[PDB]
């Protein structure tokens, strides 16, 4: 079938050995080399590459006499700290599967997942201590909480120090400790919540063979960044979450500055590239309205960015190409993936630029277009399903054969859940959710390109776009928008402006609210229940 598009052979082929051995040996490098493993943005706190894998090793082997055998569990409930990655990283030396939640998740969603994961230990931050407290009280297998981000003793809990002194040898030696090999393509590695779901979380089982396979695509000249020292990379992603589990896990694996940025106005951001010079920003395109709006850019010495590429959620093209022209960039790189398929699985290919797209489909995997209706594949141009095979796929979701079922094929193909198509040179473009497609009538409007409409708008500093219910017309566009400080529109003026930009089709005839956040989960996507609940709401 020549609908089917198929990655091409990764530069790099993918190593032997489990993700913990392929993480120990290049950590080892680089601690070696004297590198700056992680960097708090704000705080300037620095960890070596010596001390992150000396601290990972020391925990492993804790974990060990702690008692935990292959296969056991660990999880984290933390926002985004330095410390994150090393229970991730020991879990991972040790074959003990790792479930990591953020502290932002709600009760209800944090009592959920962690009951689906039953973790052993969860190794808290202080922020989320209270949660993990109260998420035991149900998930009673939960025996022990430790600190993660604290170096002394809290709140009557052991921190992550304190924890490995009372379960490791005195005057153990890192270096002796050894990784744990596992059957790569059956040991879960980690267990992956998405955000955005309609309903509550479920667990994703990534493997070994998964995480190993990034590794390859992360370093890769085409597809990744390559080795260089001195690279920093300047993220704002959740670490929880695959996006920021997946692109740090890589960056680690490449050597870099992981320069970790938790605060997000225009000051900070940019006094942040400067000062580490960063040569590397990694975001959720959110974050773009600061930095299409700032007047501050030569204030600062940015000369060392070379690179912009955002993930998670729909970029407005024209958003993304302001900033790029802004940053003297030749365009924003962009990622598409799934909690299921671990990363990415379509990257803008270096040297492979085309205005608009997401990329093209990485070593290894192969993807194509189905008809929403009829399931077969479809040619270039042609607007559908978007499905990926490769083995970045799952294992299965935790406890959950029939979700496992609906998601991925007969014949093995994971259906995105995802609206896009693919050009004559095998651009593919992401348009939106399926589930998001606003029914008007016969047509299936996309939010994401009315939201990119309102973007657009130099009074507009966000919007999200929801289907209001219609006897006649089945649903309506409408908005929620949030106003530039200073600024206003009326309902009109909004409804006006998108008129003038848009097919009939398109029209807000749902209408117009303003709000002070539009709802949107963890990495960026529009909360569209949320959105349909403001609109129905009257002004
Ligand atoms: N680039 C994109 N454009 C439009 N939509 C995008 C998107 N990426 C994710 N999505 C949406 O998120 C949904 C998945 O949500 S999710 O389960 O929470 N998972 C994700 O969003 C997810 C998991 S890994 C990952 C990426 N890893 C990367 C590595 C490097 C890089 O440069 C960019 C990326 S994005 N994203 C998709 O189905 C799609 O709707
Ligand atoms: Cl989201
Ligand atoms: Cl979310």
């Amino acid at each position: 079938d020549e609908n089917i598009v198929v990655g091409p052979k990764p530069f790099y082929p993918i190593e032997e050995g489990s993700a913990g051995t392929q993480l120990r040996k290049y950590m080892e490098r680089y601690a070696k080399l004297g590198a700056i493993a992680f960097t708090n943005a704000v705080t300037g706190v620095d960890y070596s590459y010596a001390e992150y894998l000396e601290k990972s090793c020391c925990l492993g082997k804790a974990l060990q006499n702690y008692g935990l055998v292959v296969d056991g569990r660990i999880a984290l409930c933390s926002e985004n700290c330095e410390e994150f990655f090393i229970p991730v990283i020991a879990g991972l030396f040790i074959g003990v599967g790792v479930a990591p939640t953020n502290e932002i998740y709600t009760l209800r969603e944090l009592v959920h997942s962690l009951g689906i994961s039953k973790p052993t230990i969860v190794f808290s931050s202080k922020k989320g201590l209270d949660k993990v407290i109260t998420v035991q009280k149900t998930v009673t297998t939960i025996k022990t909480i430790v600190i993660l981000d604290s170096k002394v003793d809290y709140r009557g809990y052991q921190c992550l120090d304190t924890f490995i002194k009372r379960n490791t040898p005195p005057g153990y030696q890192a270096s002796s400790f050894k990784t744990v090999e596992v059957d790569r393509k059956e040991q879960v590695a980690l267990i992956m919540n998405s955000s955005g779901s309609t309903g509550l979380p479920k667990g994703v089982q990534l493997t070994h063979e998964n995480i190993v396979t990034r590794f390859s695509h992360a370093r890769d000249p085409i597809y990744g960044n390559q080795v260089s020292p001195g690279t920093a990379v300047l993220t704002v992603v959740p670490f929880h979450h695959g996006f920021g589990m997946f692109t740090t896990l890589g960056y680690l694996i490449c050597g870099f500055r992981v320069v970790m940025l938790t605060k997000f106005d225009e000051e900070t951001f940019l006094k942040t590239l400067q000062d580490y010079k960063c040569t590397n920003v990694i975001l959720v395109p959110t974050l773009f309205a600061i930095l299409n709006k700032s007047e501050l850019l030569n204030k600062y010495d940015l000369s060392n960015l070379v690179e912009i590429a955002s993930g998670g959620a729909p970029l407005s093209k024209e958003v993304g190409e302001a900033v790029a022209r802004r940053f003297n960039l030749p365009g924003v790189r962009q990622g598409y993936g799934l909690t299921e398929t671990t990363s990415a699985i379509i990257i803008t290919p270096e040297g492979d630029d085309k205005p608009g797209a997401s990329g093209k489909v990485v070593p290894l995997f192969k993807a194509k277009v189905i008809d929403l209706d009829t399931k077969k594949s479809l040619g270039p141009n042609r607007r559908g399903e978007v499905c990926v095979k490769g083995p970045m796929l799952m294992k299965g979701y935790v406890n959950n054969p029939e979700a496992t079922k609906e998601l991925i094929d007969e014949e093995g193909w994971l259906h995105t859940g995802d609206i896009g198509y693919y050009d004559e040179e095998k651009h593919f473009f992401i348009v939106d959710r399926l589930k998001s497609l606003i029914k008007y009538k016969g047509y299936q409007v996309p939010p994401a390109e009315l939201e990119s409409v309102l973007l657009q708008h130099p009074s507009i500093f966000d919007a999200g776009v929801a289907g209001v219910p219609d006897p006649v017309a089945g649903e309506l566009p409408g908005a929620v928008v949030v106003l530039e400080s200073g600024k206003n529109m009326t309902e009109k003026e909004v409804m006006d402006y998108v008129a003038s930009q848009v097919s009939n089709a398109k029209r807000l005839r749902g209408g117009v609210r303003f709000v002070d956040e539009v709802p949107k989960g963890l990495t960026g996507k529009i909360d569209g229940r949320a959105i349909r609940e403001i609109l129905k709401k009257p002004v």
